[PDB]
């Protein structure tokens, strides 16, 4: 019972219109196979740039965030029935510098996977632990808490975690070049197929991949990916630059 | 010692493609004079298509808000460095929606507004005090508040304040169809004025402009507008409709 590879970059807020369309060009000029979902997440004032260069035939382009209400009096937000006018199918929710940085709560972060996924959105939920809750020992505690708070938005809704690829990244290894060795992801990665095979269902959990990120780069994805919990990453600064290609490759010839 | 109106159409979280299209396109074939900045705001996701269907000499493009840094691991963020490489110069930062709802500090606002200042764009800074906070008497208390953190973050550099359109708008009257009477709002408009004269400038106090939001439209926009203190009016849902250009007209004609 295995998986769709799955490999995402998230540009951040990063680009200039330039950048874009040379970067998305450069991506979609190179072969990507059909056995493998292929996402990048350019931010919001770029998406048109981006689906406008895209012209390839498996990439897919994404929103790196999204709210929690539908159309209406939420300026500066954009919502689900925006994006997917757009012609958009996935969107990143969750992501540990929204949760650390800029205060999105657990159930913030979960009522906004809930409303994409019910929509019938594809949702890549981050989740990942700090330095310090690592060190208290509190590493599965947080993230299956913020596993948790998606858990009981989704709950009974069960079919909805077919579309959700959950994303460890842990805190320490974000922009920091402290990647994670493939024991402690895998380690992580094993405790979370149990939480699910707990709390969702053990068919689902055969089923549902689960992506690391955090210093993910074209040196460190085959260890990464050659662990049998690990179905790919979730790019972030390596996702700004042609090795993004490579780890495409080392991701599909892996697995 | 007065000034050049302003009227500023925030979409907020609303909008297709097609309906930005064809709005813009509307209001763009309406004739704008060149003695009012017109300036709309649609979703960040909207802006290049939002552009690209401008075809007036006057009209401007706005983004409804900007992150407090630059190009970096802010996912989900905009920096001002996109908005310029995109050709914007107008934004607006600390709409109520945002400080209310979203948890954004009056610290937060303020330094949103600063780093977009310095770096040469017009700045809509959004102020307004909740039902309850003007029923416990303290009006004038929260906004001048709201201003002094600005008012902290340029202090000095006040050749800063001549990019800013202050914009009123009481929280009680936002997107609730009740609209200030033209004597609370002048009342406001005219304390505004006093803090600007003491803690910036008399000067400045009388160059910069100061517009009301909160429930304003074709109907109501003309007796406000007539208020010495109203330089011209943030409007919101009416701004989706074709009122936006008749309030435009009113706008010019009443000063």
């Amino acid at each position: 019972p295995a998986r769709r590879p799955f490999i995402g970059g998230n540009f951040k807020c990063n680009g200039s219109l330039d950048f874009i369309k040379s970067h998305v060009a450069a991506i979609a000029a190179h072969k990507i196979p059909d056995s493998v979902d292929v996402v990048i997440a350019p931010s919001a004032v770029h998406l048109s740039t981006a689906i406008a260069a895209n012209t390839s035939k498996q990439l897919r382009i994404a929103a790196q965030n999204v709210y929690l209400e539908g159309n209406g009096a939420w300026t500066g937000e954009t919502s689900v029935e925006m994006l997917q006018d757009m012609g958009l199918k996935h969107v990143i929710v969750g992501h540990s510098e929204r949760r650390r940085i800029m205060g999105e709560t657990d159930e913030q972060s979960a009522k906004k996977a809930k409303r994409a996924l019910e929509k019938g959105m594809t949702v890549i939920f981050c989740v990942g632990e700090t330095l310090d809750e690592r060190k208290a020992n509190r590493t599965m505690e947080v993230n299956i808490a913020q596993l948790e708070a998606l858990g009981k938005e989704l709950g009974e809704s069960k079919m909805l975690w077919k579309e959700v690829v959950i994303a460890y990244e842990p805190v320490w290894s974000i922009g920091t070049g402290v990647v994670a060795t493939p024991e402690q992801a895998e380690e992580v990665h094993v405790g979370l197929r149990k939480w699910f095979v707990e709390k969702v269902a053990a068919e689902g959990a055969q089923h549902i991949r689960i992506i690391y990120g955090g210093s993910a780069n074209g040196s460190n994805c085959e260890k990464l990916g050659q662990c049998p919990n690990i179905d790919g990453f979730l790019v972030g600064g390596a996702s700004l630059k042609p090795e993004f290609m490579t780890m495409i490759d080392i991701l599909t010839k892996t697995r």
